[PDB]
């Protein structure tokens, strides 16, 4: 039975292929057919190209040898190469043009999801060109999705040499009949077949995937749209900053480019951004996904006043100071969204741009006590239940798995009504003891939140709600201001507490506000509709934040 | 007795002042004298500018109010403002032109070094202009050097209001006679004097500093050149990446821009880069200062083979992968310098540029065993002493304070001869029990290294030396290559083991190599000559690495 799938890079996982560019260049320059492909393969196992592919020489050392082979070939063919003929230019363009073959990667991702071991086996070179970063980026994006990456220039062997196939099997820890091997070069497929592997000659992707699904018995074509790439907590870079003596903030960090600081809601984690972290890093951003104060690996002091907006914002400014960042774009959800609006109002110099998911910006009413304002909207009743220290902690900490399974559900799966929470005597009083698992989360993902909340519980998280008066007095100092930095408001159709209509007057205070809207999306925006969140955020970052 | 020094920002810590730009603009445009300074202060305590300085409105909201005041003033003066008059343009230019007053900052740094509490007290605004980052950067650089930063727009009070002076004293926890207060505005100096503070009216910096040194009794003028800013370990962002099941790498991270990965030598720490970290971050780079495998907070497995160059390099590539970095510039010293050359030879696509301090690049000799090569140079005798597992560990771990105090000394302070180490029976056999403290290090800095080495000791660090044969076989695979990526070799005149002449043939293998050279510098380059290292590295980064 098959249990391993091996893919070539050029012409399989990445298109268009290099062999095609030599043929394309011959045609564009009206050179004899095959002239450049001949100079490229000149000397066969003893030639310049084999030396490059084995890692004996670098790509920049190889360029003049390929130039001399082209001259020899042209001399023999009794033709002249054009006036401004350049091997460097031809390869720079071809490498830059080559992009991931998305349906082929999707098929590899599905086989791996189904328990296959996956690998990339490639005849490649040591790239020292000034433009090498583009290729480094492609390989980075690709390699993360596979168990192994075997590069000819690192192992000192090349396809079709028999040794590289024995090396492949040793690394896979598999017998040949257990392996599918996909290649666009029939000659490089021959030794794998000779060993007894299943082989697929890739011309067009659709046919190759039909052969691959027929031989594996796994649906790979016509499949439902997959979710964005998620995060494995043990595979991330974890950062820690002391903002004051008893307060440390933890964050997960991925990517390069402008800093993007993700701020989660209640009762969440950095992990609530799992579907956004890889997508934003891939889009050219340096992502910093926080455990907000009171959560996960960040400090959770017990005092209510440690959680007022003024202090939380001051600490986030200190966080930037200690990291040596003059600015970050701030993106928040729920309580994180309320924080990012206040970061924009009090520290605009430090905020590159601001985005909120669900949480609208509503100026404080100086003529009404915040408790009166909460009482005025029936959907905010749960905030009154959260006031008394210890009451909601007892209910939320009683059974962690039940807490997260009851909370984290799509709009059509709800188990909690948020009206008359105080009257009912809790959030979960009419909820099952053993809730079903929402289609939004796996059992493993629920257990990650359970493990994180074992450290500090719900005191610090609930304390974010216990500073209504303090936050109202501080917010009133900002009433004459407008938010004039780049701003995005993302509404969720089916969030029945943070209703889209609550955001309706935001342009009065944020005149240049840009918007996004997600249909059939409940409160847990990032995990409910991750593809759409990623689309809205990347589009806005690229246009408004750099 | 004085124990606190307070500095204004505009016209004191940062020059040229804003008041000067309004006067300069009046003159350049031939407007009536004082017209713009009049419109700026219009309405006094009730005016637009006071509202801005108190944080009632932002800088972008203030712009049209200042425009209306300029029009009113011009109408009263019976003059016309020019055709393309713009308050936005005038302030963008002035803010951008304003730079840190380096001698004033140096004086604050010295008073703080001598035990004074220091603070910045400033009438400032909430900056929401599109070009706000420049000012955010200035404030970041400045604020790190002071105990407190009091901004009028954050406290809702302005100089010369009496309340802000009482607020200052409360934050300083000092009586007025204990405070020196420096301001360029005599009217803002008046309430501090009225309270009994020592006050200095800053016109030219030299006179202000003469008054400041006369009143404090501390030399501030004509002082020796200070060292670059160092790092406080508890103030840094600390990152952790698992590269494989039992291996985690720790690093300290500071700044934004291209990633710069600093790789220390034997037997060191991320902390060996303490003088480079702030300077490189300030120069526009994202610094990642590693604890190399076997050191500090990084994992230290016991096996010799975990420390061969091939594995150490593979792990550094995985480190980049997990952080989501396609490249980093790699800068190494000693064993770190040997590593970065190998990163350049085996992973050029991942190396933006490469620099080594002291460690030259010498290709492996395939016709001589590495042990024969070590035996051929008498200064390399200590490497033979390091071979036998446990021998050097016993000597180095016996008394940590003695180990680091004996090792870390300037060229004119040496206590260790490196010739006939095996014959002598150790590195410290002719060294004192209680070595004196080198002028390069403080007692506290020695204790940091002592604390770091308490975790894993010297087994992992010494294992970097125990892979001579393995490293030689791997290096031989690279003999046909050249290093063609941007490269810098920094030699140290007085490193008596890694002599500058050892680097003499490097251009044969690295044709485009750039160089730096430090006179009167021993082995501990970064701490021996930090100002000169910083100069050489920043110049090379800005020209060759981005
Ligand atoms: C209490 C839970 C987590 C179940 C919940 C469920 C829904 Br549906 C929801 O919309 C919110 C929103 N919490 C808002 C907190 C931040 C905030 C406070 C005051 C005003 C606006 C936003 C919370
Ligand atoms: C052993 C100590 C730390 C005292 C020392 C003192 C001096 Br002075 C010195 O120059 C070196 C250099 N160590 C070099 C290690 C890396 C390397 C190995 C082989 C060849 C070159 C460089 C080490």
């Amino acid at each position: 039975t098959l249990r391993a799938a091996v893919f070539d890079l050029d012409g399989v996982l990445a298109l268009p292929a290099v062999f095609g560019v030599l043929g394309r260049t011959e045609e564009a320059l009206a050179l004899p057919r095959g002239l450049l492909n001949d100079a490229f393969q000149k000397g066969g196992p003893e030639g310049a190209t084999t030396r490059l592919m084995k890692g004996e020489i670098t790509l920049s050392q190889w360029i003049p040898l390929m130039e001399e082979n082209c001259r020899k070939c042209s001399e023999t063919a009794k033709v002249c190469l054009p006036k401004n003929f350049s091997i460097k230019e031809i390869f720079d363009k071809a490498i830059s043009a080559r992009k991931i073959n998305r349906p082929m990667l999707q098929a590899a991702l599905m086989l791996r999801k189904k328990g296959f071991t996956t690998a990339i086996l490639t005849n490649t070179w040591l790239d020292d060109r000034a433009e090498r970063d583009g290729l480094a980026q492609l390989m980075c994006e690709l390699k993360m999705h596979f168990d192994f990456l075997i590069e000819s220039c690192q192992v000192g062997m090349v396809k079709p040499e028999p040794q590289i196939y024995k090396f492949l099997l040793d690394t896979l820890k598999a017998s040949p009949s257990e392996v599918v091997f996909l290649d666009d070069i029939g000659a490089n497929l021959k030794p794998a077949r000779d060993l007894g592997m299943v082989t697929i000659l890739v011309q067009d992707t659709d046919t190759a995937l039909k052969e691959l699904e027929k031989v594996t018995g796994i649906q790979l074509l016509n499949t439902p749209a997959p979710l964005p790439t998620s995060c494995n907590p043990s595979d991330m870079s974890h950062g820690y900053v002391t903002v004051k003596p008893r307060v440390r903030l933890h964050f997960v960090e991925l990517g390069s480019g402008p800093a993007v600081c993700l701020c989660h809601g209640f009762p969440e984690s950095w992990y609530s951004w799992r579907y956004q972290i890889p997508a934003l890093a891939q889009a050219g951003y340096r992502v910093l996904a926080m455990d907000m104060k009171g959560y996960g690996e960040s400090s959770a002091p017990p005092e209510i006043e440690e959680y007022c907006m003024e202090v939380l914002c001051k600490e986030m400014v200190t966080f930037l100071d200690k990291l040596g960042l003059s600015q970050a774009v701030f993106i928040g959800h729920d309580w994180g969204g309320m924080l990012v609006w206040y970061m924009a109002l009090f520290y605009p110099e430090r905020v590159r741009a601001v985005a909120s998911l669900n949480t609208p910006f509503i100026p404080a009413n100086p003529n009404m006590s915040p408790l009166e304002s909460i009482k005025a909207n029936p959907v905010f009743d749960y905030q009154l239940y959260f006031q008394e220290p210890g009451v909601a902690e007892a209910e939320l900490e009683q059974n962690l798995s039940r807490t997260f399974k009851s909370l984290f559900r799509a709009s059509d799966e709800s188990v909690l009504s948020m009206h008359k929470v105080c009257e009912a005597g809790g959030l979960f009083v009419n909820s099952p003891e053993e809730p079903s698992l929402s289609r939004m989360v796996t059992e493993e993902e629920i257990q990650f939140y359970v493990q994180q909340f074992k450290k500090s519980g719900f005191r610090g998280p609930l304390n974010w709600y216990r500073n209504m008066e303090r936050n109202w007095k501080w917010a009133c100092k900002s009433l004459g201001r407008k938010i004039l930095i780049p701003a995005l408001m993302v509404t969720a159709e089916k969030d029945f507490v943070l209703v889209p209509q609550m955001s309706q007057h935001m342009e009065d205070w944020i005149p240049h506000l840009k918007r996004g809207h997600i249909e059939d999306c409940g409160h847990w925006t990032q995990m409910d509709k991750p593809t759409e969140v990623n689309q809205i955020l990347i589009k806005w970052l690229d246009s408004d934040a750099r």
